[PDB]
């Protein structure tokens, strides 16, 4: 029922490596898990998120973004990671992103917290 | 379960107030809904996210984060914002965050599609 | 000549303890000082950056940038911080800027090359 | 004498169609011009910046950053950005930046103040 929920769902690579899995819902919803291949991450990690079902029709993207707090079983980097960005459709689909990655710390040392990058997630490679 | 699920979970005001209203699960998902005070929105939005469930025990912060995505049965804002930050226990508990709010935007007005700021939520006002 | 040239220039105090001291040119030009309470700095960084010299006349904010690269005689942190953001005048004038503090890293790190966050500055404390 | 003053000095092409011309200082020092194929600006408008003039012999980049404030004689966009980046030497040199564009707002417009992206600089196209 979302109109591009056929479009998001499914596996996406980064310019990294890094592997991401989700499944849109109709209602905006997004599940799935991802997997760093850099940092202190090892194998999947669950993510959650939320995308525009009902986009303009204008040329324009799909608004989303989705969080990973990087504990599983295998690993706790004690941070957490958020991408807010657009997914735009057609021959070559793109989830264009930026993220901030903010790990847990004293107070002291809060200053320091937040990394802040870009991310493009495509269907190949 | 989860070391701040107690803490975290609940009603949170920022700066602008705005609403957060959010549960902790024992495994790491935050679940809930959102209102801003400001900006194309009008009562509240589903948000999701992830909090790390086994903190550091060292006065460090707990990192977490959540979306939201600006549509709902009233408005559609063709946009998404994700909250990236820690939570502070304590008697003047804390969720300090640094934000991305996507729009959905042509290829060509892609350089102007992602603002960034910073919001405090706090348990009163 | 600048609208808030007077008002700019002189000693500026954040929320970390950090001093700015900054001269601001009827043509639009910063220069000055810096000096950090925290991270791989010790005693006065060089400043350079711009702000807008006729802004608007309708209770808006004065947009300013500026730069320091963490090198001076005592010390290389190889890295440089920049800050956006705008002067706001009247009886507690304060700059409210964000900022990215981008280090030098190898290609294989450069995911991780960049911090970001928030100052706001006063004339007092 | 500064150690990539050289390869940094020059001009350079973003993958908007943007130019940055810039010459680099022996102390650290970016001065030069700014020339945008994009957004509330015609021609070309006063940089200046920092770079690590001694930077790693590692593989590292070179830690640079720089403010263009947008007022010239034929606009004013009320606005400022400041790139914060590494300069990356080589038979591909690359200025690989993340930026924060501020516009002077209203208090109460203050929390849409700040658009965020990033850039990449080449020696070519
Ligand atoms: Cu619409
Ligand atoms: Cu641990
Ligand atoms: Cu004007
Ligand atoms: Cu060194």
């Amino acid at each position: 029922m979302g109109r591009d929920e056929a479009g998001i769902t499914g596996t996406w690579y980064n310019q990294l490596g890094s592997t991401f899995i989700v499944t849109a819902g109709a209602d905006g919803a997004l599940t799935g898990t991802y997997e760093s291949a850099v940092g202190n991450a090892e194998s999947r990690y669950v993510l959650t998120g939320r995308y525009d079902s009902a986009p303009a029709t204008d040329g324009s993207g799909t608004a989303l973004g989705w969080t990973v707090a990087w504990k599983n079983n295998y690993r706790n980097a004690h941070s957490a990671t958020t991408w807010s960005g657009q997914y735009v459709g057609g021959a070559e689909a793109r989830i264009n992103t930026q993220w901030l990655l903010t790990s847990g710390t004293t107070e002291a040392n809060a200053w320091k917290s937040t990394l802040v990058g870009h991310d493009t997630f495509t269907k190949v490679k």
